[PDB]
């Protein structure tokens, strides 16, 4: 049986749609008839308009989302499938006798920062689950704290922490690597030959779940790895409860990420805290068609240390939570040390916990924030937005997209598509074109980002029934 | 349980929707960096574009509808609805004592069209289930046949065709003719006192389901009376089935109704509508030929119409030998089966067709593109919407409107705006269409529980 709300919602979302196609013909045939000044100032007008109405339509479909139930179901749903693999991780991680159990050793000290050496225990983690065995992680003389894992989080393990085993060897292939106990496995920038057990592939035993409750099943499936990497220690969940109080962190609040000094060098842009904000200010006025927003909240985490003064001025309605020691720290000078491995632990979490996050994908601190971000809500697969890149896990398998509509290159930067080609995304440049390779011709351009779907990859993981 | 195909449909809208606003805010910043022919061209690309991604999102908004088995269950509630309603007013007609029941006279001979007339009678049906009274019809002397109305379509009862009984009076009220056993309907145009069973009301004990199943619930209830009084006769359903093998009318169709005999709209003002219908069709099956079934007063249009749009296949009752009221019965009936219905509510005719439509599919409400009026039953009480966003007014012409001001609707001038009366205020001008929603009238109608023994 259909819901009289959920009808009357989807029937308001398509004459809101159509409604907003009436407006955009009648005032486009107004504004070629316009130039100087009048085109300036009606285009504005229009602009301001059109973002109002558009967040209506939004409105709706969020409401659409809840209605009859399915808030409910959906919540119910992600907390039985997070349930279902945290349980699985933790029966691969404490099998009955350690001494003989197969083990994967991984190394935490890779030569980055602490986001992408996360990731790498993570990609260790993600292959240790595709192959049954027990995950190692040897992380002393790690870089920001010299005592290793244990000095911020809980071991990996409670039984199987040691790498005693009948043989080891380097990484060479599942088949290969069959007989041998315990396998270290190096960084995934060089692995050969690579397993099926990576980004952005999901179990197949789970795939059809998590299509049908998540919004990108690839972060999800990253996430649970990352949950339960990072569970706290005693004294680290009182520092983040403390923390919690003295900054004043509630909802609703949106995270921004703002990195700096030595990724602006090749691996991202500089970005001025204006274009951060025009976002955040869009994202209020979204809320506040659904919820009372007196105060706008920004929890801001940066490593540079001049910007909170800046925003603070400059965006003077908004309340812009941050600590600005942990910005000073965060410079390359202190940046490896156990109070700045504090630092970054804690604006991940807050960056996390936001209700929606504007940064750059770029940054593996952000990227951390939004995989967390995964695990506390049912479908956080869109509370954000990147100035850069799209979602990606360093050291992914290809990520692809299946053209749905067919397009016509208008000009020579962009490529033609047939619904059926499979399209290699390289990025999306919000501003309706994304960027990509055809996997029928090898051209690279541009082609509408409404074209084309994404193709949801899965893997044959083994399921864990003794869990 | 939730569906993954409902799930997916409406994030693909959610983010097509999103896309959509990333494109505008991009493109509309370039525009304003233009001038003379560049930014004509532009422009004009830039609406290209946004039509074929707005389309994407309707169709994938058609296909949510119907996902999940949403479609099987709305087409059997809608089937449940009407059967309850035919059933409820088959008992109303056909009474076992016609010499003791109370009645209401219609005659169907008012100053005006087929179309018109046919409304009266739609008018008079309406009021005679309100008050419980069988429909007595006198279409004698009816400019359309002199055989009546029995010449093309079933007599309204089986029981009771006479206006046999104790005392007849004209209309003074129901609570006032509460004694009178046989009363007498005047036209509409000067009714004297107005019942509450008008349109735009729906029924109370229907209201909770029709809003559920149909977009419009007003012209679906006016339309159980045109699905109840048109039932053909043998031969008008031969004469029906013979014009539509000759005329080859098959679908997809689009019915186009040109009226100009008030004002002027060329065949073009008609067929961007048309056309853009047939390239949202075309996302969801094959379309090989766009047929269009044309009705129209006019000789020359058809010849207009097959010269502009060579690429189109016209369809028209001229075309067939054997054919003033099998002319509009006709077209009524092939322009109530098209798919899409493109003309000017003000014209009587189309909004017949429009309500037969509500009867052969389960929502069929927004199945139309009116040039000028909105769906309106001449007589009907206030049309009132209410405001559901704030509106401050931009313009001296623009009206202000806060959440829940009531909402007089005159019209939607089809580019965003609607003009109406806000109420509270006394001001009457232009609103954005988007910020009010409709407000559903009920009324306490009859329900007729020894229908279902
Ligand atoms: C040995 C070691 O220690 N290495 C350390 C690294 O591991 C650390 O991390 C690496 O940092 C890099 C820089 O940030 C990361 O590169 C980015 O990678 C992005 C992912 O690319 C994937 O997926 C894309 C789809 O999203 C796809 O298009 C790519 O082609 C790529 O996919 C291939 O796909 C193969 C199948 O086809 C698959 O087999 C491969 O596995 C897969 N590769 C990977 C890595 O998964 C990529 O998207 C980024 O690209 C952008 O940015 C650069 C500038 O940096 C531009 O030049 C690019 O054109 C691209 O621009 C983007 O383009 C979009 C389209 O227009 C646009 O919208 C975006 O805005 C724009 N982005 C901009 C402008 O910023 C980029 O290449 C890499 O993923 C990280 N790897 C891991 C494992 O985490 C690194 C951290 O600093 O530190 C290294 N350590 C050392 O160097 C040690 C040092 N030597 C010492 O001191 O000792
Ligand atoms: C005695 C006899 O037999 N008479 C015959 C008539 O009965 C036949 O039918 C009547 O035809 C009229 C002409 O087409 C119809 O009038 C139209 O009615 C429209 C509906 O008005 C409603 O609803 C509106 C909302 O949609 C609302 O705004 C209106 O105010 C009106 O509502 C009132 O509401 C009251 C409560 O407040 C309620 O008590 C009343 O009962 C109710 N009235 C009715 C009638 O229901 C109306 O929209 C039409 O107006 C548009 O068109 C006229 C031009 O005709 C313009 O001047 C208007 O401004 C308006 O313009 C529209 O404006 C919109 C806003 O900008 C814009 O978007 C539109 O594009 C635009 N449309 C245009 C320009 O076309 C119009 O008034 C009437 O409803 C019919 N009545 C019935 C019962 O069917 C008639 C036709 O066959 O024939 C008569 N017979 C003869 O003439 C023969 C003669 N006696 C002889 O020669 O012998
Ligand atoms: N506390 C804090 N530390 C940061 C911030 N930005 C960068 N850092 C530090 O700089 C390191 C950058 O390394 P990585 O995690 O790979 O992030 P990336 O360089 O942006 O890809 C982080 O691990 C942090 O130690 C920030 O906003 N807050």
């Amino acid at each position: 049986g259909l819901g009289k709300d959920h009808e009357i919602l989807r029937r308001r979302i398509e004459n809101g749609a159509k409604e907003l196609w009436f407006f955009l013909q009648s005032e486009l045939k107004k504004l070629k008839n316009l130039e100087g000044n009048e085109l300036q100032r009606h285009a504005d007008e229009f602009l301001l308009d059109l973002g109002h109405h558009e967040r209506s339509i939004m409105t709706d479909l969020y409401y659409l989302s809840q209605t009859d139930g399915a808030g409910d179901w959906r919540e119910k749903e992600a907390k039985d499938l997070t349930e279902l693999v945290q349980r699985r991780i933790t029966y691969l991680q404490n099998p009955k006798d350690c001494s003989k159990a197969k083990k994967l050793v991984c190394n935490i000290n890779k030569g980055c920062g602490y986001g992408c050496q996360l990731h790498h225990v993570v990609y260790c983690f993600m292959i240790a689950y595709g192959t049954q065995r027990t995950l190692i992680l040897e992380s002393q003389n790690w870089r920001y704290a010299t005592g290793g894992w244990e000095t911020v989080f809980r071991p990996v393990s409670e039984t199987c922490t040691d790498r005693s085993g009948i043989s080891t060897g380097h990484w060479s292939g599942e088949v290969k690597d069959k007989n041998v106990q315990v396998v270290e496995l190096p960084i995934v920038d060089s692995l050969h030959p690579r397993p099926p057990y990576l980004p952005l592939a999901v179990p197949e035993d789970l795939a059809d779940r998590l299509v049908r409750v998540h919004g990108d099943p690839a972060v999800w499936w990253v996430s649970q790895f990352v949950k339960y990497l990072i569970r706290p220690q005693p004294w680290l969940e009182k520092e983040i409860e403390e923390a919690t109080k003295k900054l004043g962190f509630k909802h609703p609040v949106i995270g921004v990420h703002v990195r700096r000094t030595d990724k602006v060098g090749t691996e991202a842009a500089f970005h001025p805290i204006e274009e951060y904000m025009v976002h955040v200010e869009e994202h209020f006025q979204l809320l506040a068609r659904r919820m009372q927003v007196d105060k706008k909240r920004v929890y801001l985490a940066t490593d540079d240390p001049s910007l909170l003064k800046e925003a603070k001025t400059k965006y003077p309605n908004y309340e812009f939570i941050s600590d600005n020691s942990i910005s000073w720290s965060a410079g390359l000078h202190n940046r490896y040390t156990e109070n700045s491995l504090r630092g970054v632990i804690l604006d991940i979490h807050f960056l996390s916990q936001a209700d929606f996050l504007v940064c750059t994908f770029s940054s593996q601190v952000c990227r951390v924030a939004y995989e967390i971000m995964q695990t506390l809500h049912p479908d956080a697969s869109a509370n954000f937005h990147s100035l850069d890149d799209i979602y990606y896990f360093g050291g992914q398998n290809a990520h692809n997209q299946i053209a749905i509509y067919a397009h016509q290159p208008r000009t020579a930067d962009e490529i033609p598509m047939e619904p059926g080609d499979i399209i290699g995304v390289a990025g999306n440049h919000w501003d309706g074109y994304s960027k990509g390779v055809n996997r029928k011709l090898g051209r690279t351009g541009l082609y509408p980002s409404y074209k084309v779907r994404e193709k949801i990859e899965t893997v044959k993981y083994p399921t864990y029934p003794e869990a």
